């Protein structure tokens, strides 16, 4: 009976759930452990509501695969005791100490969402081709649906524009290598898209075939295949030189293979099998041993390509290898337990909601599939419940640059696909503020469905069919019953929506310390902030994508200098490529605090500042929402040492700067900025014009954006106070303010021009 290895957890590792400092969000709740040093080895998991662990009421689950688990029945209420060991498979018992009891506590309110086990699983699961989005029965039963009703779930404006123009156009040539092997983004976006198309070919040729009984449409389908499974695996579109052309190319296979299994010859059904399942074996290798994302799960690519590759082509392959029933399983169960690193059950999504785009997008196809081959249904889990309210307060219809995190789209208008997914999420929920969303997101973004992240991603008309086919008919409900304020603590994101139907009035603000640091799709931006009022973007997200790895991605979107946002002694918070240290340079919501016309958040981004200078000690922001108007943003930071501090508000235009003030005027909106009170004197203020340092070639015939920079001159000890008045162009705005300094705390009194007062008590010391 060996000893247990029971590692300490790590900062870019899972933990141990559930215990006293993490209880379950659902019933029965997901289990996950570091695992043994025996690198093959499985698992026996004991939970009782006995501390004794006595057989009677001990719950035993043996033979466990993996290092995380989500049982098949829910749990009763109560108190609960948990623990694992190793397990020795052919003795069938328990082969090491067991681990440490923790404790987790089961109520009625959590969700009810078990996960069926292997042997459920498995036989739910059809056995003859189609079994991707739909079965053979349901394409028989649909197929009738389109001979009488041509316009049924919108066919024939999927068949018109997502169909026919694939007749007429040569059969996509295979990718080249890049000239010196050396990544370039036009290259590399290029070829990632052609691989697009050949899933777009491929797949909806196929689907056309055999919905119409057409032989002429599933040979233009399978000459598309052919072509492809005769590609290079280990050439150009391998998921090494390329993983975004390998996922899309593994994708296409999936569906050709699966809808023209008939279709094909004996050989045929097997050159395709084999290219398949060697490209998945890639693809399964990397996730599961490589990355090995049950221990290292923050992997962007990794995760994703969970519900993006795996699941489309482990379903396709099922039944003809022992290894893809392998790997599906761990794909169902890693998306049942794991699933996802980047958010918790709040809904909150820590890459962004551009990042939530692109996730979610392929999640819900993979959610739709797996629901579809085998019954199993995870939008039931909070998560899903809540995440459509992300895209809500964070990429609000009308917002351009009022977020956070890597956004390929930055400026335009919030992508088509966001509207595409809240909808999915309306579907699910039956929330109308939902379908709201996605009709105003759809109406402000069409014709924008060829652009570069739309085409390159998705296939709207086919998101459209398969989501009429499947989903009630949701109706919309005005968004003017939305609660002001959403806090995302998971994320530690705090956003503000105000009139969200009003292009006059309507309001986005939110405000971000992070427990993520800048690690993966995340910036140094704890306690950063981001402001839209009455219809414009005012206190903005600055500069452009460019491209991943363009200087105006690692050198200014990336770094602090181009967020609202404050710098110390000259330094930002660390945003280079080392994970650890990102993670590590990360903040955190302390509090949120809600009254009539009064919100207060306060962010702790001391770590994050620390990272890159010593001399930091304590970094705190306020931001205050006052009276539904106007904001007071409180800066408390304290060093070892006389340090700098430096203030910064981005915005389009110039901004002019007054003797403690600011002021921008942007086209039907404008606000002010006034240092009321500094601690450490008064600050110097200039308006900084460009992006200093970043290649001027990279935004070439692009509109250079402007930013403020407040300098209050060096300091042991900054407190700091900035009062923001937003205000519509026609109807300008003007705040009193009046300073009780003498006592204890530092108080500051403001109002407006109705005399409606609001009262700011602030300690001397934080
Ligand atoms: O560049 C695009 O055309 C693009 C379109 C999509 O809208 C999406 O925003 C896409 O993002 C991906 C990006 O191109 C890179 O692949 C990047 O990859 C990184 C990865 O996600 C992770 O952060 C880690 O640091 O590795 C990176 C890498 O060098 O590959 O992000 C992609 C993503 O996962 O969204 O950009």
């Amino acid at each position: 009976q060996t000893l247990l290895d029971e590692p300490r957890p790590g900062s870019l590792t899972i933990g141990y759930e559930p215990s006293e400092e993490a209880q379950p969000t659902e019933n029965p709740p997901r289990f996950s452990w570091l695992p043994d040093i025996d690198d093959g080895a499985r698992y026996v998991l004991r939970i009782s509501t006995d501390p004794g662990f006595t057989d009677k009421k001990t719950l035993v689950f043996e033979d466990l695969a993996w290092n995380f688990f989500t049982p098949d029945e829910a749990l009763p209420d109560g108190h609960y005791h948990w623990c694992y060991a190793l397990w020795d498979q052919k003795s069938a018992t328990a082969h090491s100490n067991w681990s440490t009891v923790r404790s987790f506590e089961i109520s009625e309110a959590l969700p009810k969402t078990p996960l069926p086990g292997r042997s459920a699983r498995h036989a739910a699961a059809q056995t003859s081709h189609p079994r991707l989005w739909l079965n053979s029965e349901q394409l028989s039963a649909f197929a009738d649906a389109v001979a009488k009703d041509p316009n049924h779930c919108g066919w024939a404006e999927f068949y018109e524009k997502s169909v026919e123009p694939w007749l007429e156009r040569p059969v996509m040539p295979e990718p080249q290598p890049y000239p010196n092997n050396t990544r370039v983004a036009t290259l590399w976006r290029q070829m990632y898209i052609d691989c697009q198309e050949v899933i777009y070919a491929i797949r909806h040729l196929a689907i056309a075939g055999r919905v119409l009984g057409r032989d002429d449409l599933l040979d233009a389908s399978r000459k598309w295949l052919l072509a492809v499974a005769a590609w290079d695996t280990k050439g150009a579109t391998s998921r090494a030189y390329n993983d975004e052309a390998g996922f899309r190319v593994v994708v296409a296979l999936a569906w050709g293979y699966d809808w023209l299994y008939d279709h094909l010859s004996e050989d045929e059904r097997r050159t395709v099998r084999s290219v398949l399942l060697e490209r998945t074996r890639e693809v399964a290798d990397h996730v599961i041993a490589h990355a090995r994302i049950h221990v290292f799960p923050y992997d962007s690519h990794a995760v994703r390509s969970l519900s993006a590759v795996l699941t489309p082509a482990c379903i396709a392959l099922q039944g003809e290898s022992d290894e893809a029933g392998e790997w599906l399983d761990y794909t169902v169960e890693f998306l049942a337990t794991l699933y996802s690193p980047w958010a918790g059950t709040d809904g909150g999504w820590a890459e962004g909601p551009h990042y939530w785009m692109t996730g979610m997008a392929y999640l819900i196809e993979a959610a739709n599939l797996i629901r579809s081959y085998i019954g199993y249904d995870l939008y039931q889990r909070p998560f899903f419940q809540n995440t459509g309210r992300f895209p809500l307060y964070t990429k609000a219809p009308g917002t351009r640059r009022a977020n956070f995190g890597d956004d390929s789209t930055l400026g335009d208008l919030p992508g088509l696909k966001l509207g595409y997914n809240v909808r999915q999420f309306a579907g699910v929920t039956g929330n109308g503020h939902y379908q709201w969303y996605f009709d105003h997101i759809k109406a402000d973004a069409t014709g924008t469905e060829m652009a570069f992240y739309n085409y390159g991603w998705w296939d709207l008309n086919f998101d459209d069919l398969v989501y009429r086919h499947d989903y009630p008919q949701v109706e919309a409900v005005s968004p003017a019953d939305l609660p002001a304020l959403a806090v995302f603590d998971d994320i530690g994101w705090a956003t503000i929506q105000k009139d969200m139907e009003d292009p006059d009035r309507h309001l986005q603000f939110v405000f971000k310390s992070s427990p993520y640091g800048s690690l993966s799709a995340s910036h140094g931006d704890q306690n950063a902030f981001v402001l839209y009022a009455h219809g414009e973007d005012l206190a903005i997200q600055s500069g452009y994508y460019v491209a991943f790895n363009s200087q105006m991605h690692l050198n200014w979107r990336r770094q602090t200098r181009s967020k609202n946002a404050v710098l110390i002694g000259g330094k930002g918070q660390y945003a280079e490529k080392d994970k650890a240290l990102a993670r590590r340079a990360a903040g955190r919501i302390v509090s949120v605090e809600e009254q009539p016309g009064h919100v207060r958040i306060v962010g702790d981004a001391t770590a994050a500042y620390q990272v890159a200078n010593p001399l930091v000690q304590k970094v705190l922001r306020e931001t205050h929402f006052v009276n539904d108007s106007y904001f007071v943003i409180v800066d408390e930071v304290e060093c070892s040492e006389p340090q700098e501090l430096q203030w910064l508000c981005h915005t389009l235009g110039a901004p002019q700067t007054g003797r403690s003030s600011f002021r921008y005027n942007g086209r039907k909106a404008g606000f002010y900025g006034q240092f009321v009170y500094s601690s450490g004197g008064t600050p110097q203020i200039s308006a900084v014009e460009g992006f200093p340092d970043i290649d001027p070639k990279e935004f070439e015939g692009l509109d250079i954006h402007h930013h403020v920079c407040a300098t209050v001159p060096a300091a042991t000890r900054h407190r700091l106070v900035t009062l923001l008045v937003p205000y519509s162009l026609k109807e300008p705005k003007r705040i009193f303010s009046f300073i009780d300094d003498q006592g204890f705390s530092t108080d500051i009194y403001f109002s407006d021009v109705d005399d409606e007062r609001f009262k700011l008590s602030l300690p001397k010391q934080f």
